[PDB]
């Protein structure tokens, strides 16, 4: 699912995340939606992180005969939460939460010979919320909820085996007997693999909101609709290359080069809004299901696009990401007043058309397997250990000059302390 994040509690993690904006077992869910604060009868904290081990392969040969083969090429990434939520009268109550809806780490050799395509590339993304809810009556109960979301990213190319690419085609062409074109060739042949093609950093604020709507039939069985609005980081940062300002303007397939200084740069991302509907069903005093399909307007993300103080392009690259689905199904066993356990599935569909497939986001259709336990010390107190695999299918992929194959699995570990306190 693109670059969008699911991790915001351990618990969650055990459900493999179906459902969630329909269970109120701890105070994590309020994140998700905001109405599930008229279910709290005291203020009530969790905090834990989930530790995500992708492990994404890439094969491949360049026409240059050199290996496109890539092993783990996402590092692994630790994703904490921090929760809070408490009622201030019959009817009303917030909450406050620290999570990560979008995230992203993809990392080659700076040798890699595709690395105009694949060198680094790291979003990371912090959204602090802040919830109000009204409970109009026993049934229905309303959320409203805005989103600071601070965003750090950086982005990193090399050239990879171009320089030789290049240096063949100009020697098996009539340049090659020129001294024109010899001169060029050596040039060519003189781009390191790892000469610095492209480099992107920065951080900044950005700011959304987000609403919810509960309705219970009884005490045991509710259902939700849930939106997050988009949120536009308008990045502005530093922009360079190491390549010599002499290759601009031929109208190359390549960034602007810098000869190394840095630019002012101008970036526009856009994180994708997300709808999502979840049912909760304690079907016995032991057992419940819980369920959720989610949809997120990926289209909103078309393209990386950078920009100098001039307004001229830096550095630009076609997303064309289309909407896509999230669908998950899970149970919780309340096996007794310590121990409660779960396990959940979902999948979830590409927001990557085939053909604007790239490496440096290697995605596919995914499938999570998860499994979770609780144990509470004593009604005010409990952790959460959740664990998640996730299974994507191979694809095909072609960026400029190579043809990729890739491949992508995970494991997810993750653990939640849960506090609830002093009641009213
Ligand atoms: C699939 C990637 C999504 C998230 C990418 C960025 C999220 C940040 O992860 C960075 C991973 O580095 C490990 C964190 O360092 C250890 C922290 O643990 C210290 C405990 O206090
Ligand atoms: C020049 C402004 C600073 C640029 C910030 C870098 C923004 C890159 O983040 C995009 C993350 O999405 C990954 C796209 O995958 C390809
Ligand atoms: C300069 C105008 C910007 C238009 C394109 C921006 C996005 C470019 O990214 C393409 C990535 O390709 C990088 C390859 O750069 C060439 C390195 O080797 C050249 C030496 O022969
Ligand atoms: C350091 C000199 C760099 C010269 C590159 C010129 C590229 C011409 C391509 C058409």
């Amino acid at each position: 699912a693109g670059f969008q994040l699911n991790e915001f509690s351990s618990s969650g993690l055990g459900r493999a995340y179906s459902g969630e904006g329909a269970i109120a077992d701890d105070a994590g869910n309020v994140s998700r939606n905001p109405a599930l604060i008229t279910m709290f009868d005291r203020p009530t904290f969790s905090a834990g992180a989930v530790y995500i081990d992708p492990d994404v392969n890439i094969s491949g040969t360049s026409p240059s005969g050199r290996s496109l083969k890539a092993d783990n090429i996402a590092p692994t990434a630790w994703v904490p939460n921090m929760h809070f939520v408490a009622p201030i009268n019959d009817q009303f109550g917030w909450g406050a939460s620290i999570t990560s809806n979008y995230g992203l780490a993809t990392e080659f050799n700076d040798t890699y010979a595709g690395g105009s395509v694949g060198g680094t590339t790291d979003l990371e993304t912090m959204n602090l919320n802040l919830s109000g809810a009204y409970r109009l009556n026993n049934a229905w109960s309303f959320g409203l909820g805005f989103n600071a979301v601070y965003a750090r990213a950086k982005i990193e190319r090399f050239a990879g085996d171009l320089g030789q690419l290049v240096a063949g085609q100009i020697m098996q062409s009539p340049a090659g007997q020129t001294q024109q074109g010899q001169a060029l060739a050596a040039t060519a042949n003189g781009i390191d693999s790892n000469t610095k093609i492209a480099h992107l950093n920065g951080n900044q604020w950005g700011f959304g909101w987000n609403a919810g709507i509960l309705y219970e039939l009884d005490k045991n069985n509710r259902y939700a609709l849930t939106y997050r609005s988009e949120v536009k980081i308008d990045f502005k940062g530093n922009y360079s290359s190491d390549l010599n300002r002499a290759f601009n303007n031929y109208g190359l397939p390549i960034p602007t080069a810098t000869g190394g200084a840095t630019q002012s740069g101008y970036l526009t991302l856009n994180l994708p809004e997300m709808w999502e509907v979840s049912g909760y069903n304690r079907v016995d005093p032991q057992w419940a299901i819980h369920y959720s399909l989610a949809y997120t307007s990926w289209s909103q993300f078309q393209q990386l696009k950078a920009t100098s103080t001039s307004g001229d392009t830096l550095f630009q690259k076609h997303e064309g990401f289309k909407d896509a689905y999230r669908i998950a199904l899970g149970t919780t066993y309340y096996y007794d007043d310590n121990w409660t356990f779960r396990t959940g599935i979902a999948f979830a569909d590409s927001p990557v058309p085939a053909q604007n497939r790239s490496i440096s986001i290697p995605d596919q259709d995914r499938f999570w397997l998860s499994a979770g336990t609780t144990y509470a010390f004593n009604k005010d107190a409990s952790v959460d250990v959740g664990v998640s695999y996730m299974h994507g299918q191979s694809v095909k992929i072609n960026e400029g000059p190579y043809q990729f194959e890739s491949e992508g699995k995970a494991w997810l570990f993750g653990t939640n302390f849960n506090y609830a306190f002093h009641h009213h």
